[PDB]
């Protein structure tokens, strides 16, 4: 149908949104402390701790798959990386310290991306 070719091209618009909004939250982290999933070769221990492990790579593969619906699952994914980070690391710690910075900082990019999906549609 005529239809789902539109809303394929909007879910395609909002991937591009999205894509652009991840490129900006990840230059928040300049020292990739979350591009990557955490090792379990490294932590073996890790999902004992976390039951849903998350990094910007794992949503970058998500995005590129047309896999966000909406920016509220996006975000979703935003606030796993650091929740799980401030959970398994302690506060005097180089890691929690970095989401807490990626928290602040990703604030005001979540926030006008709201405005714009909204304002676009």
């Amino acid at each position: 149908s005529m239809e789902q070719v539109a809303m394929e091209l909007r879910l395609t618009e909002l991937t591009r949104l999205l894509r652009s909004v991840l490129d900006q939250l990840q230059d928040k982290d300049p020292a990739r402390i979350f591009a990557q999933p955490v090792s379990l070769k490294e932590v073996p221990d890790y999902l004992d701790h976390i039951k849903h492990p998350m990094d910007f790579a794992t949503m970058r593969k998500r995005l590129e798959a047309q896999g966000y619906k909406n920016l509220h699952e996006f975000e979703e994914d935003f606030d796993l990386i650091i929740d799980n980070c401030m959970k398994y690391n302690a506060r005097d710690t180089v890691f929690y310290r970095a989401a807490v910075r990626l928290r602040d900082q990703g604030g005001v990019v979540l926030r006008q991306a709201r405005r714009e999906v909204d304002s676009i549609g």
